[PDB]
This record gives C-alpha cells, sequence and structure tokens, in this order.
C-alpha cells in the first residue's frame, strides 16, 4: 500500500522534527521535538490550544480550523502485533522516505534515561536525527489509520520505536 499525496500533506515540519494533522484541528507529534520557550504554535497562542502530553506522545487540539482542507482520520493506540506499518518520513530536502516496519509489542521502555510508552518494530535506509514525529500509518480497508509518532531507534537502526497515546489494556505489556 502506497500512501496518497493528501496523506503525506498531513506530515508537517515542526520544531526539531515533524508532526501530523489527524484532522483540521488535531496535530500529533513527539514530545521532545516540540519547541520550548515559545508563546504560540502555528501562530495560535498556547492558551487557545488544548495540549495533551503523555510521555513522548503530544497532541494539540486547536481552537480554530488549521487544516480545513482535511477530513478527520482515525488515530489508534498502536496496532496489533505483526501489523506492517509505513513510517511516513519526510526529509528536510523534501524527499519522501516511506519505511516499512513490522510492529511489535506495546510497552513502557527505558530509552535514553526515561520511560517511554510506545511500540517497537522491525524495519523491513533507516531513520536518522531529524525524523522524529513522523507518523506510523497502516491501511484498513480503503482508509488509512495513524497509530504512533516516530521517537527512537537502536544504534544499528533495525529496531524503531513510535510513541503512542496513553492507555493500558490487555494487549500491551504492563
Ligand atoms: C528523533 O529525534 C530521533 C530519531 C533517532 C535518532 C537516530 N535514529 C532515530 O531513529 N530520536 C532520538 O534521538 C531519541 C530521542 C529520545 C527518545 C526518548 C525520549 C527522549 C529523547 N534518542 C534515541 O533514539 O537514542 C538512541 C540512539 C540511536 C542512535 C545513536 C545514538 C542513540
Amino acid at each position: 500500500h502506497m500512501a496518497p499525496p493528501t496523506l503525506w500533506s498531513r506530515v508537517t515540519k515542526f520544531g526539531s522534527g515533524w508532526g501530523f494533522w489527524v484532522s483540521p484541528t488535531v496535530f500529533i507529534t513527539t514530545t521532545h521535538v516540540v519547541p520550548t520557550g515559545v508563546k504560540e504554535f502555528f501562530g495560535e497562542p498556547l492558551s487557545s490550544i488544548a495540549i495533551h502530553q503523555a510521555g513522548e506522545f503530544t497532541q494539540f487540539r486547536f481552537s480554530k480550523k488549521m487544516r480545513p482542507d482535511l477530513t478527520g482520520m482515525v488515530l489508534e493506540e498502536g496496532c496489533p502485533e505483526g501489523t506492517v506499518c509505513s513510517v511516513l518520513i519526510k526529509r528536510d530536502s523534501g524527499e519522501l522516505l516511506p519505511l516499512a516496519v513490522r510492529m511489535g509489542a506495546i510497552a513502557s521502555m527505558r530509552i535514553q534515561g526515561r520511560l517511554v510508552h510506545g511500540q517497537s518494530g522491525m524495519l523491513l535506509l533507516g531513520t536518522i536525527p531529524g525524523d522524529c514525529g513522523a507518523p506510523y500509518v497502516h491501511k484498513r480497508g480503503n482508509d488509512w489509520v495513524v497509530c504512533g509518532v516516530h521517537a527512537a531507534a537502536t544504534k544499528s537502526g533495525n529496531t524503531v520505536v513510535c510513541a503512542v497515546q496513553a492507555g493500558e489494556g490487555e494487549t500491551a505489556l504492563e
């Protein structure tokens, strides 16, 4: 499955990485790429934004329609073990680099000193500094679903981790 142009258009440069428009008002990204010391995002004052940060997963809900061209799409907390996702990496040059990843366990994992709630996966030509916040997506029927934002990798690059929304349940390690 190949992500269409509109789906790529949701991937937006942000801070030291990227984020993703889930709907006209909802933007998700990885916490550590979010700028600090600012009074606004995309021109909107912070007090006009509902900012939800759960570990390395950050969601913004803006008061005004920022991307009224977009339909809403489904955001889920990770995906079932074994699902092949696409990480929609945009590079600073403009290059698109969709990476196929077979997803693994949802867990709270220690990464660079902190506990991160996320899902690991095996890359199936990898991720680099600057790529964080890129969405992990997969196709369900005719529609695409987003389930995480890029957060980390191993030094070899073969394992990647996306941050996912907070939530415990019987398919995640706890
Ligand atoms: C996005 O900011 C990067 C993406 C990484 C860089 C290397 N390959 C990738 O996919 N993410 C990070 O650098 C991680 C940042 C941490 C994540 C947990 C919360 C605090 C910030 N760090 C990480 O991936 O470290 C592992 C590592 C990989 C390669 C070389 C050194 C360290």
